[PDB]
């Protein structure tokens, strides 16, 4: 399947790419404002991510650090993110179908649009300002909107139990994201799409 990601922010990103124990393509890669990068990601992948990383250094074997999304300090990412983190999360080819969805319940760093490119389902998007309207509790001074589970450590904000429920915080990205996970329990806003459907993944679609 191909991913076309793309930097509509007016600041850099270096996109990531991965399913947690592996890249996916090439794992990560600097976009500049408006530059696109299509990367292939197997068939029946499970549980990938894409997310954007701020505000990045790496030296010339792709070493480094990033304040937001930073995996491992590897430019090409192996491994998941660290928050605060927008979710594109996506599994390819399960039965028969693909599924897409946005979470913020690792925080938020930077506004995303997931679409399919081809026919069969809608995309989702969390395009607000959460960065600019996060509680002060949850505001990482690395920068972005942490998630209560990051900042708290408490078995309701990261529902360890599995029984969780809403929460202040919670309703914070609900609010102004509603199309986006803001608990592990939300109410799903995973959509579903034809089985190997192709996708765009935009930073600051608006």
């Amino acid at each position: 399947a191909t991913f076309e990601i793309v930097n509509r922010c007016s600041y850099t990103v270096w996109a990531a790419a991965s399913k947690g124990d592996a890249a996916l393509d090439a794992g990560g890669r600097q976009l500049n404002s408006g530059e696109s990068w299509t990367i292939n990601v197997e068939p029946g992948t499970n549980g990938g991510k894409i997310w954007a990383r701020t505000d990045c250094y790496f030296d010339d074997s792709g070493s480094g650090i990033c304040k937001t999304g930073d995996c491992g300090g590897l430019l090409r990412c192996k491994r998941f993110g660290r928050p605060p983190t927008t979710l594109a999360e996506f599994s390819l080819n399960q039965y028969g179908k693909d599924y897409i969805d946005i979470s913020n319940i690792k925080g938020f760093n930077v506004p995303m649009n997931f679409s399919p490119t081809t026919r069969g389902c809608r995309g989702v998007r969390c395009a607000a300002d959460i960065v600019g309207q996060c509680p002060a509790k949850l505001k990482a001074p690395g920068g972005g909107c942490n998630d209560a589970c990051t900042v708290f450590q408490t078995s309701e904000y990261c529902c360890t139990t599995g029984k969780c429920g809403p929460t202040e915080y919670s309703r914070f990205f609900k609010r102004l994201c509603p199309d986006a996970f803001s608990y592990v329990l939300d109410k799903p806003t995973t959509v579903t799409c034809p089985g190997s459907s192709n996708y765009r993944v935009t930073f600051c679609p608006t």
